[PDB]
């Protein structure tokens, strides 16, 4: 036994396991707004001799030994990240080792913040993310909301849009430390001034976690967070297209009095809430970041907002409500009421035809979609506008199947069931694949 | 542009660091307790499509829908984690999920206490980990110690054995929810069984963290913390030998009255702390836990256990000291006090000839007293095919190390001065190279689990 | 050595003291809302031989023995407690241990929250009490505000009342445990159907804290929060006219299931907050319930209404403003800007001709007044008109000094300083006090 | 109406419940050592006109005006009470708002410590007081402990001693920031001293309780915790013979670098717990503080000291053992189960001929057990003008009731069975009425401060 024998020829049973999912992936239309493809350069990265380095620390001040290299690398990916964003390394600074998104937003409030000291962020079925706080009326669901004391701020349920007047309001009483601006499920651009105006009236800190958008502000193809908060927290996958990974920016050097973000952040995320940095990861993310300071970048994000405005335009032309009434970004959101439908009943009828999207919250009445990933399977306005004619023909058989039944339970027997649904179905699944085989897929061929 | 282009064409400059890393890896002796070499084919899956689906909850209830292969997997995963540590499902749960160790430990805690809950692990410098509690004189610096409530419990420092008697009385008064029973750096074997006494007692859960020794466990040739624990912790690399990701094993069913672990610790890592799980680590898990059931990793396991008393051994015949004496386990503690020298000038010395160890500190010892003793591990090696006469010849090159430092130190006065002497004076310079190159020639001989470029 | 020598004889020190204050109580006029004179009969009480007991725990469940008496002593102190505010004992308990008024409110949120759970009050400076939660922009000042946390609910500027249409939009999103409904420095009635309402709808304790007004309620002049609260506690001072010391009442028996704040508030009072009870306090605190019971309480109670509306009708009269435009209970909120003066001022100048009342927040905008003081020396309508005339000589006489200097440290040199403003001052004071002197006063002659 | 009419006038009810409080105190004997009887001077105070104002804030700093007296008689208090315990105003400062001993210590804690800060306290059984920390296996029972985290330390069985060096040990792993040095059932002096130096080493403040013992270290007839402590409260009865409210001193000025105490313990008070202060109650205390200057204090506390050695002897001659062997203060422990009884049975008997005295749990026991001893304290009775001789009698007494207890138990199996026996069985019923008529008649003779009539 070497460890230098093939995955293939060691562990079939896996292996197979890795090519069905190659194939649903090369098959499927994936409509998810938080889903891209890797390049195979990153992943090359990611499966590397980078996972058996123990690395505790930071470069030049690590806990051992035999870690030259290591260290190059980190301050490598640390610089392509100031670069992707357009930061002066005199203003910014960077930490790149949170293993993903979610621990990156812990490591902030955990650095800045005491316990049970106060946090706002969007509510989370208005379109907010779990880290920034959530509880029910029973309990608390988030860690963020067992750690800390959060408080939602709101949608105005007339616009679409975050209300920044209640916000103000809210905060003003509340009185958090830090508020947190940035989205799961939001179709337009964030005020990150006015966001600003309200932290510095109260005395907060403002974050922006872009996770979604980081893709689309580092192409600049979209104004940048960086203007107006003090601390960014991003995933490196999603628009950035990255190995799963996160990372935390925040200025540095003069504020007025320095600024004291670059001590504890760093801290925060290690010695207090990590062990060893996974340094295939952090490798990945830098060829992530190098791929996406070229002008091919540019270009496939100026693509990703056109495809997702092409998407919105040819389901308002058949009829659809936008919540919004459109999009600014990558994203687009379905209000599947005006056409009585919910978002439980499409998202399970266009999984059944290998299209991937979510119901979400207006069983609820929404659904979203998003771009980026067909996008970089080189999809354009034609070929989402063939996408949403799909989406339509499985909207109208699941209107078909809502009327001729009562309940969500029933309405999903219905589909496994009846032989004139199943066929509808699966002629549409076929078709649907044979058309979404015909495009390329960033990775490996085979895996 | 398709995504598909190779690292060494897109990113020269990233690929020459990764071959520099691999040329370091394969001429180096890699001693640190923590380390192994990742198998090929756990890295193939850990580098694969899996890395593009978001899988949030759990297999069957997802928040998003596609996931009839991944579901398969993860399955697949738990199934082999159990079989692994030859566990009843009826009897035991497992999650897959947690992004590492120390991701690990945050969710249990997260799962079980309320915040400001007592909790008592192995202080850090007695060989505890920094997730088990830990603060200064002046500051938390654990988030175990900020979130919660932490107190330690040490060594004995005439045994260098865990005090089991002190952490009873101790524990009487302290009053914790949760005790946790694992090492950093402890060459020994755990009470598990004393431990669970102690837990029953103060009404405690009883969590081990096996992250060290989680191959030994598997492989059967030490005993295994699951006889008598409510929750077990571990890392999937270290002795497991896979890709850096972690386990967090749970009893259920019947206690006496039901098991409630299950529901609590995988709400803990989803919704509460973690976002969409890492399926390609996952996958390359599962692929490293189909490999720890096999003879081959017994083989393997064995050959740990062997080459460290060899170490030992050799070192005891150089006229070195060991913590306790010996080992029981995969790594040895050498004092290097009675010899004059100690962990920070050795380390650096081992460092510069292309060995790796760490620096430790000695029982006894209030760290800031630069530490005394230096730690030792096996299982890298091993799984570069060393045997016994190899590791003696480890311990040679070691002692040659020993010397020099020794002699650096004689003409010097402090530990600064000691760094530049070895850069600066060229006859140290020289003596040095030679021995560098004597292990680089020696270590590049042998194997090498991964690929063979990067 | 007997311990029976008089105060006269032993301290004739302190007893000089205690005859000055006499005095200055005897000559002034006593316009804080907060203060009453307490009857010579509950004095007697609170300087007896109980204070010699202790008796932690509660009637027959005493830590110690030879507690008889003293367990008939508190029974009793609650069945009166009960009857001076129509409750029935099926569906009321009572707590009479707590040594004050904010120990009352701090066992009510130990017994019934976990450190960290979440509380609103009226804010400070709109009229609410510090024991409600209290936080500068830099600093937690109550302790309630540091063992748990507070957001406050805020008055509607226009109307000068509690805008509780905010506090029902604020408590749909900040989610408190518990609710309060009670105040300092309010003129008018409080809708506790409506809070209530709030409560129920957000899963809320509504607790009552009627320390200002529990006089009032007990002689039913006013509305009572009992009908609509779960919790409510008490000052045994103030409009009730006891000595020092507070209450706890809440709900027992069935609420639908049990109601559960019984055991919780006791356990809360005795053993985790306080030591041994203060059995003289208890017996002064049931003579003065007893006394709240009768006829005569409810005239005085009358008395103090039409007093307030009186003091209010005078001051409009002479082209005051009213924070609300009046009062429905015992005192009355002057705005004291648009007469081109400020409470900090008006307040220092009526104290020095033994007129005392507070500045209170709109160097800040207002005064308050208070009439059950006054009332309990049997003072009648005619009587507050004359007060009114006073004070407005003394106004007259601050806004002469504030057209004559700059600052408020100014103002009040110019005060002691000045014989012009010296003698006019002085010629005040000498007809305020042979007017007050003149009427009754509760208590012993002497001291 | 006039509330100038008198309580018996007014409300009979009460007043004859005033009466027959008198005629227990004045006919019994009592021996609780929490206990005093307080003088007529500081009564008169209590039930003064100072009931009716509002002084929020500090002398010269308050919310409202009209308080030129209540500044005067507040800043009167403070004077008297640095002097009572021979302070220098320029070392330090004193607040004299606390209604009382338990909000004194919550006021300590809240103005140096953040919630979840840790403290310890005498173990409650072992002699501690609730405000101490104090939690069950389930519970948290004191709200010090709700709010703050505690750990107690405890006494050697062995000795009946504080266990100093244990306390060491322990505090060094446990690390708090406040440690608590004062006892509600002790028969010993502490050694403030060592106190001072664990504090010292693990950097925690120093607060001493001396609720007990203020009398005691007033008259200088023992060791002052001011010479070792940086904080100390009390009460101001017990010992000192006051009306009941309680007292925070504070060392100010220079440190070493000033102290801090001041600002923060003055605001704890107020704003942050406490509403408007008891003025009555602050007047009456300023009375027992000047009264305990006195020779006649000296004396008075001299005597208490002298009474509870001749109690302790008493008991001794009549083969009765005592915790720690005797006594160096105003209490004594005394173990009832060598001579076949236990604290419950006897507290009961007692308390049926009018004696009034503690169960009390015995070292090394653990609660629940129901409690082998009783505590008897000697200040109340030395008021009443008590000598030695006095208490040589109240000892004979004592031992008529034990020796009754002794005789029901033989003829009763449970706790529950003996209770109802003493109120049953017409053979006892005389046997105690005889006792009681002769322990009234006894204390009947003895004069009583306080008013005549209640």
């Amino acid at each position: 036994w070497t460890g230098q024998e093939s995955l293939s020829d060691s562990d079939p049973e896996m292996w197979e396991l890795l090519q069905r999912e190659k194939d649903r992936q090369c098959r499927g239309l994936e409509l998810i707004a938080s889903e891209n493809f890797c390049s195979r350069a990153a992943l090359e990265a990611l499966g590397s001799c980078l996972n058996n380095k123990y690395s505790e620390g930071y470069p030049g001040k690590r806990y051992y030994g035999g870690a030259e290299v290591v260290d190059e690398i980190e301050l490598l990916c640390q610089r392509r990240a100031l670069e992707a964003f357009d930061l002066d390394p005199a203003q910014w600074g960077v930490n790149v080792q949170p293993y993903s998104g979610s621990p990156a937003n812990l490591a902030v409030y955990t650095a800045l913040l005491q316990p049970h000291d106060r946090i706002m962020g969007l509510d989370l079925p208005d379109g907010g993310h779990l880290t920034h706080g959530y509880m029910s009326d029973v309990k608390r669901i988030s860690a963020t909301s067992i750690f800390f004391e959060s408080m939602p701020y709101k949608l105005n349920p007339k616009t679409g849009l975050i209300d920044y007047n209640q916000l103000a309001l809210t905060a003003r009483l509340f009185r958090p430390r830090l508020i947190i601006a940035g989205t799961s499920a939001y179709a337009r651009l964030i005020d990150y001034a006015r966001m600003r105006e309200v932290c510095d009236e109260v005395k907060a800190h403002l974050l922006a976690d872009m996770a979604h958008i980081s893709g689309l502000v580092a192409a600049k193809v979209i104004p940048s967070p960086f203007k107006h908060a003090d601390i960014v927290t991003t995933t490196t996958h999603k628009t950035l297209r990255g190995a799963r990974s996160g990372l935390i920016f925040y200025r540095k050097g003069v504020k007025a009095i320095p600024y004291t973000f670059e001590d504890r952040i760093n801290f925060a995320v290690f010695p207090s809430l990590q062990g060893g940095p996974h340094n295939h990861a952090i490798a990945a993310v830098a060829v992530a970041l190098k791929q996406a300071c070229t002008p091919m970048f540019r270009e496939y994000s100026l693509q990703v907002l056109k495809n997702a405005r092409a998407m919105a335009d040819a389901l308002l032309e058949r009829g659809y409500s936008l919540v919004s009434g459109g999009t600014d970004n990558h994203l687009v959101l379905v209000d599947l009421r005006p056409k009585g439908l919910d978002g439980a009943r499409a998202e399970r009828v266009l999984e059944l035809v290998s299209i991937t999207a979510n119901k979400n919250t207006c069983t609820p009445g929404g659904l979203r979609l998003g771009a980026p990933a067909l996008t970089s399977r080189q999809f354009r306005e034609d070929d989402f506008r063939r996408v949403v004619d799909f989406i339509d023909e499985g909207v109208n058989i699941g209107l078909e199947v809502k009327s001729k039944t009562a309940k969500l339970q029933d309405f999903k027997s219905f589909l496994l069931k009846d032989s004139e649904t199943s066929q509808r179905l699966a002629n549409l699944r076929q078709r649907v694949e044979q058309f979404a085989r015909a495009f390329p897929m960033p990775g490996f061929d085979e895996h």
